[PDB]
């Protein structure tokens, strides 16, 4: 009958053993070049100009669109957990603020500067992030000012976004992410920030890969960015251009870049190899966006994967890849789970 | 009152201007260094030695475990839509079966060598590869043969994988995959096809980069491969251990590897970037693994994507990556799509 | 007889006590000899006693010589008796023969790699950082230095 | 009982045989890829204002503050010894030449520019480096010109430093060695070396990798340097700031470094072998700083270690890190031991 073969073999070479290297626990630790601490992590905050706004973002599970009163009380826990990084993002509902041109993009009224102005007042060891564009604040919903046609006028776009990044940091901002994706962006903004006296204190993180893709859907609603006129695939990569992602790094490294994000982060794990080349003496961060992040949460509830499980994949994922920073909405369970781990 | 800020820019320079290379649909085309097609698909065929057998697989939606009496009708269509590979994974139910060494592996009345005839009578330009492991064979379900402390058997483990992959071979298969993540396997199996005079036709494509975690649930109801006796983080690689993965794609390649795969897929993209310089010569396979597939499909019935949409954006990311094939439960849909696309 | 090291009996029994460690219990065994060849030896012993799945050889593959080691000798006892260790132990300028002995233990099996010592010796950890960039890197902080 | 078990072993691999190299004294030297010269040697002078000084500095053992009129005697044995070169810095006690500017740091009567023609006219084969900055002349200790708020001014401190350095060369040293760490100074001080018709005689020795930390205790004494208002952290490079680092190496040789500078040297040694890559066709220097010469003094006399054994020891670590240059407090004593070595 079928009995079990064994075919004969060779002694063992010492090449194919590589198992000694992770046979126990702290192994698969000493076997990651980097790990995961809590002062990499950065949590963003959606800005209301309601200040009494305490609102949820259906779309976005477990976070909320909040204004300037009930920040503190939000805040408070998080720091004391560890919590060493905010990215702020305004959103203003209060009508007649959106323009073509984003005027109340630096509006010193308007969610983001307030914001900017209440943590460095409560918060001073606070790290503030500024997401730099005009998308939220536009009439037509795309991220600069437009031509006539609708396409983005580069000239005019990067003149309003030097401005506001300016603005930001005139405010308090530490550090500017432009997130606009419009050619040479960064260099105006380092040129605004000199001419300023401010680049010496002013970190330059620029979305330099950010991608266009199906994984936005949660955010538009939290920051009601819906777009007006087509799409964004015109200036957002386009997923399959990883040719255009190596030289958008080079160009935004060679414009003043400190850091740079590649956003998406787990369906864009190999840019972040690609950037960990490319920008090897940057800091690299992840953004693990709305949809990524709500992908997680559906898959969990329905029995797929264990949140808590596939967020250390995932968020280990970022960090082996070559990432050193995180902007992710799993900031408040990691402040909890870095404890134990 | 506040109004719109225009900074002072220079004239724009020669380097800041990526877009003029994707401002049309028929350019972000262009732009990626490889085309999704349809022989670049590999579906996955789980067999059951129920030759009546079709019965859904409730982890892994779409999917059924298939007999060979059903399995002709299956394969039809798809083969009239285009599809040149499938992988073979056999179910061997009737019980008495498994045992510690895997003897069912390569029963000739098993369901993958009886699929492996079936399929070469009656789909002969079909492509048949056959995964080699021993965990839906053994009592303990763990991949290896093991030593009485219950950790692997190195040399038994590899003498009788050999045993079955040459034997798969024999009985017809074009190429075999051997999941099993021990040392020294591909050098054993490629000494076994050679001195069965089969190594000359048979494609060792090796899993060579095959991760731990919480992405194979799906998987294990589908082949009822459900552990006995811990975990296989001792075989399976650790989530950041991108050394060792390196290594081993060193290692399998240089034991004799035609081919390698990286699994899982979209979590593990840079592994996938980091293959496709150290296998620079040698096809890469993406691995659309059980977790991934149903993660995606949760997140589009909750309204977080579209299915079509991610699955052409991931499906497109191993392309990007360095992938050249992929192992995907998304095939019959692709085989569909790509008439369109 | 002369009092030079012999190769072959000393790499012989280390490879012994290697995996006697390992075989009373140690998960990770760490060889500081420098003698030519000692990471193959130990490597196919543990392998022949069916232990090299489970022990991470960590080897001391740069470990120099030099006026660093002064309080551990007393903590170990391990003073010298005829001349010095410097036909074995790197010589601080080696820059050469530490790259080539960190290839070499690699080839050989070590899971991991020790430089020793430390700071006066950071150079060589940013050497291994290449040569062994898929494999831990320790630093030892010897006696001397702290 | 237990005796001594032996394994079985195979013949010796050739592969492993690294013992021919280094069997006998002179291979030892053989194996060095530099050898230690006086001519590599650079010895600083603390140049007082009292031309009658020759003050201990407490916290640098064997080193005093020296003024013009006693120069000549310690100088004579040392250059009879073989010194080549030294590195002047000017510590003006005279009350009331402090002021925020640094305006006495080029005072033609300042104890620098003094000693400068001192050495031309009694040392004429003495090749003179001066050290460049306004620390050492400032009201508030900082190393360049502030703004109100206390954080250093770019523009007006390097425009400051750019005429130090050429009234420096203008006086009659060889070489300028800017020490300030304020982004873009090689650029102006090599732009006014060639506006003022030196470039082609003064050779640019930036300190192009000075990290902030624990180690420069000893010479703020020696200087009176210590700071008024915070930290240095805002320019010197932070201790685990290799990417910077390497920044900080491209940018000063593009800006027109002649030769790089990297200090501390031992507790920075890798950052020595980052520069030799980076700045491979430019002589290296390593700086030997106050605490790090104090701290194996100390070592020495508890007896931790021999002095001049731990002396050839670590500046033979700064050769083959890649250095061919040292500014070492133990010139003199290595004056003297390389006649034997
Ligand atoms: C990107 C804004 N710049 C964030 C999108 C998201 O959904 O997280
Ligand atoms: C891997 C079997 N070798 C497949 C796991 C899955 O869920 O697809
Ligand atoms: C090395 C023993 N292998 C340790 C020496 C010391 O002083 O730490
Ligand atoms: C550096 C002055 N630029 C010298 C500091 C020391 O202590 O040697
Ligand atoms: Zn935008
Ligand atoms: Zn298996
Ligand atoms: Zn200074």
């Amino acid at each position: 009958m079928h009995t079990a073969e064994f075919l004969e073999t060779e002694p063992t070479e010492i090449s194919s053993v590589l198992a000694g290297g992770y046979n126990h626990p702290l192994l698969r630790q000493w076997q990651s070049e980097r790990q995961l601490t809590k002062n990499m992590l950065i949590f963003p905050l959606f800005i209301s100009d309601n200040p009494d706004d305490f609102t949820e973002i259906d779309s976005l599970p477990n976070i909320n669109r909040i204004g300037v009163n009930r920040l503190k009380d939000y805040l408070k826990p998080l720091v004391a957990k560890g919590l060493r990084s905010v990215i702020l993002f305004g959103v203003p509902l209060i009508p007649g603020t959106k323009d073509p041109v984003g005027t109340a993009a630096d509006d010193p009224a308007g969610p983001v500067i307030q914001g900017i102005k209440f943590i460095r007042e409560y918060f001073p060891e606070l790290y503030i992030i500024c997401d730099v564009c005009l998308c939220e604040y536009t009439s037509h919903g795309h991220c600069g000012v437009l031509y006539d046609d609708g396409t983005i006028n580069r000239e005019r776009s990067v003149s309003r976004l030097a401005a506001v990044a300016v603005n930001y940091a005139k405010a308090g901002a530490h550090c500017v992410a432009p997130s606009d994706m419009i050619d040479g962006r960064i260099r105006d903004i380092k040129r605004g920030l000199i001419n300023a006296n401010l680049a010496h204190k002013t970190f330059v993180l620029s979305y330099a890969a950010k991608f266009s893709g199906n994984l936005y859907g949660p955010f538009r609603d939290a920051a009601c960015s819906a777009p007006s006129n087509g799409d964004r695939k015109c200036y957002q990569l386009p997923p399959a251009g990883r040719g255009l992602a190596r030289r958008a790094l080079e160009r935004d490294m060679s414009e003043g870049a400190d850091g740079i994000i590649v956003k998406p982060s787990t369906f864009y794990l190999d840019i972040m190899r690609d950037a960990s080349e490319i920008c090897k003496d940057l800091p690299i961060c992840a953004y693990h966006v709305s949809g990524e992040y709500a992908m997680l949460h559906a898959a969990a509830e329905k029995g797929v994967v264990d949140l808590k499980t596939i967020a250390f994949e995932s968020h280990q994922g970022f960090l082996r890849a070559g990432a050193r920073l995180i902007i992710t909405y799993l900031a408040p369970e990691f402040l909890d789970w870095l404890d134990e781990e």
